[PDB]
């Protein structure tokens, strides 16, 4: 099971105000006393969250074996009464969602993200993993523009005698079509969901955001592939549709799409991207 549990997680860390929900529980920032660097503290209440108990030890598994500057880092899961504290790296610059809200972003924003996500994907299907809920609100960013995949809640490990996954996990408007089908399926599904999620960076929106989920989920197997519809270029257009075939073999892998005209002509420092962090906070502060 879960060999690496740890106790007495106040010993080493202080956990301080609520900053979130991560719908297993409460996420809270807090101090690693030993060094004084900020963390993120998901809380979950084991006597209340009875049948995701399951899934919350897929998570831990799946974050326990994950070492990438593109992945949320993980510091341990510790015991606490009838609480288990999950304890990662705190990134302070938002989600990736987030920063969408006060505008569009332009295609060197897009791409300096999208190339990212894709190293974090190459990282992921390296070892044999898959993500299955990749979308911006699941990119997390530092508060100087680092990039990181984040929400392991349902993720999958492929294996030498499961070499496909089949459950039905994810969020339906990035889901792709066999995973929806519950077909085996593999990695590839994360490319697809990739893909939504470049329209998703360019749009500001997936394709079908105003419809009820459960009306996706014949949309998406049923109709052609969405396409980047409107005033963008040409390799961007190309990089959305070849993320978005019908046919998982027919997607190129994370490796492949790093090399993407797209990504070659548009990416550029993540340093840069505090420009976007820094218009959040500001349109933030102003909210009414
Ligand atoms: C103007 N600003 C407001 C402050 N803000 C800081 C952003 O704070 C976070 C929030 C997190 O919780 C997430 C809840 C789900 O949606 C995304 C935000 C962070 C986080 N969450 C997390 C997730 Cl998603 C999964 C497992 C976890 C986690 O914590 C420990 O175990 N992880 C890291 N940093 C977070 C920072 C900036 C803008």
């Amino acid at each position: 099971g879960m060999q690496n549990l740890k106790a007495d997680p106040e010993e080493l860390f202080t956990k301080l105000e609520k900053i979130g929900k991560g719908s297993f529980g409460e996420v809270f920032k807090g101090i690693d006393n030993r060094t004084q660097k900020v963390v993120a503290i998901k809380i979950i209440d084991l006597e209340e969250a009875e049948d995701e108990i399951e899934d919350i030890q897929q998570e831990i598994t799946v974050l326990s074996q994950c070492d990438s500057p593109y992945v949320t880092k993980y510091y341990g899961s510790y015991l606490k009464d009838t609480k288990l504290w999950i304890i990662m790296e705190y990134l302070g610059g938002g989600s990736a969602l987030d920063l969408l809200e006060p505008g569009p972003l332009d295609e060197t924003q897009i791409a300096t993200i999208l190339r990212e996500i894709l190293k974090g994907l190459d990282y992921l299907h390296s070892e044999k993993k898959i993500h299955r809920d990749i979308k911006a609100a699941n990119v997390l960013l530092s508060e100087h523009g680092e990039v990181k995949l984040a929400d392991f809640g349902v993720a999958g490990q492929l294996t030498d005698t499961q070499i496909k996954r089949n459950t039905f996990v994810g969020t339906p408007f990035w889901m792709a079509p066999e995973v929806i089908k519950q077909s085996a399926y593999d990695s590839k599904a994360d490319i697809w969901s990739l893909g939504i999620t470049a329209i998703e960076l360019a749009r500001g929106e997936p394709p079908h955001s105003e419809l009820h989920p459960m009306k996706v989920l014949f949309l998406i197997p049923k109709n052609n592939p969405p396409t980047l519809e409107g005033n963008y270029s040409k390799p961007l257009k190309e990089f959305v549709e070849a993320c978005l075939n019908k046919e998982p073999s027919f997607r190129p892998t994370a490796k492949e799409l790093l090399k993407h005209k797209f990504i070659l002509r548009n990416a550029k420092k993540t340093s840069y991207l505090t420009e976007l962090i820094d218009r959040y906070k500001r349109w933030k502060a102003e909210q009414s």
